[PDB]
């Protein structure tokens, strides 16, 4: 068992092994490090009271259970998982290693179409893995976009939103599918081409008239899988749009890029492009390699249709940061 030392920085205690050097904070909250076994730079998350409640204790155990599943460049992946206890009944507390990139998408956005192609090509080729492995995202936007200085981007989750939400989470549409992040993908692609928010929403009503604005209002095939009266009501009650020419919306992009955008930013969920399909867009031919862009393991997410106490919670935790084993 290594040797652990403790530390306060800004009103949080963190009570690391002695590998990890030079704790600077950066956002849980979050530290960068030095890893003295690698010599590289880290980023290591402390879970606030990680057993506060059912739900704390839940999404403590999905969180340790996800980044030990993902094995891929471009999303977010476990060197270290560690805690100070030394037995389940002292278990209270969990730190998460990972890579450090340094910035964020926004950071980086303070770009040619070059970079485009090679950001939204590493955030599709992350997607396709997860995807894989029957996750969604449901908020992918710049701020979850880790990016270093060779332009290298990962996909994490820190836990406004509602700019890159799809249009059918906004009307609280419960059967949403994996389509709601390529959404959410096209939103960022267009804000590297233009430079601005493309749907800049005050409020989840103000966001759905934006989006309805580029893409028209629900066709026929669209109106006929709403089941919701009210939901319908209102969408049809609006004055009706058609769907705006992307050609003289983005004038001045890519004309490749302006063609993946209409593939990813079709309101019916149905139609939009995935992202594999999107991998294979001749966008991207100067990046795709069909040899080099993984599918997921088999994920078990079982766990997420039970009611557990939180005591079980904290084992099955417990038991996942005995059983960690790092990457070589
Ligand atoms: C309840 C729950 C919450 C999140 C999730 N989740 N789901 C996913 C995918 C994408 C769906 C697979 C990922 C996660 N969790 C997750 O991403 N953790 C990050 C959150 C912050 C992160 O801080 C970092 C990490 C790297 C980094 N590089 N640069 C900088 C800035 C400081 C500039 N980083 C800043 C982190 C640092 C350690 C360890 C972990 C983490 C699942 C369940
Ligand atoms: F104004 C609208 C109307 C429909 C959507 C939408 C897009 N894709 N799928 C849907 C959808 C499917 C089934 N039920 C729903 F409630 C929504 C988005 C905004």
């Amino acid at each position: 068992r290594p040797t652990f030392y403790r530390q306060e920085l800004n009103k949080t205690i963190w009570e690391v092994p002695e590998r990890y050097q030079n704790l600077s904070p950066v956002g849980g909250s979050v530290c960068a490090a030095f890893d003295t076994k690698t010599g590289l730079r880290v980023a290591v998350k402390k879970l606030s009271r990680p057993f506060q409640s059912i739900i704390h204790a839940k999404r403590t155990y999905r969180e340790l259970r996800l980044l030990k599943h993902m094995k891929h460049e471009n999303v977010i992946g476990l060197l270290d998982v560690f805690t100070p206890a030394r037995s389940l009944e002292e278990f209270n507390d969990v730190y998460l290693v990972t890579h450090l990139m340094g910035a964020d998408l926004n950071n980086i956005v303070k770009l040619t179409d070059d970079h485009v192609q090679f950001l939204i090509y590493q955030i599709l080729r992350g997607l396709k893995y997860i995807h894989s492995a029957d996750i969604i995202h449901r908020d992918l936007k710049p701020s979850n976009l880790a990016v270093n200085e060779d332009c290298e981007l990962k996909i994490l989750d820190f836990g406004a939103t509602r700019w890159y939400r799809a249009p059918e989470i906004m009307l609280n549409w419960m059967h949403y599918n994996q389509t709601v992040d390529i959404w959410s993908v096209g939103c960022i692609m267009a804000e590297l081409l233009t430079g601005r928010t493309l749907f800049p929403g005050t409020d989840h009503i103000d966001q759905l008239k934006l989006i309805l604005r580029l893409v028209g209002t629900p066709g026929a095939e669209l109106l006929k899988k709403i089941s919701s009266e009210s939901a319908r009501n209102y969408i049809q009650s609006l004055t009706q749009m058609p769907k705006m020419n992307f050609a003289n919306v983005f004038i001045g992009a890519n004309p490749l890029a302006v063609d993946l955008l209409e593939k990813m930013l079709v309101l019916d969920s149905d139609k939009r492009i995935t992202a594999a399909q999107a991998l294979a867009h001749a966008y991207f031919a100067q990046y795709h390699d069909p040899d080099d862009e993984p599918v997921a393991d088999p994920y078990d997410q079982s766990f997420e249709s039970r009611d557990l106490l939180i005591d079980e919670w904290k084992s099955l935790t417990y038991d996942e940061v005995i059983s960690f084993v790092p990457p070589p």
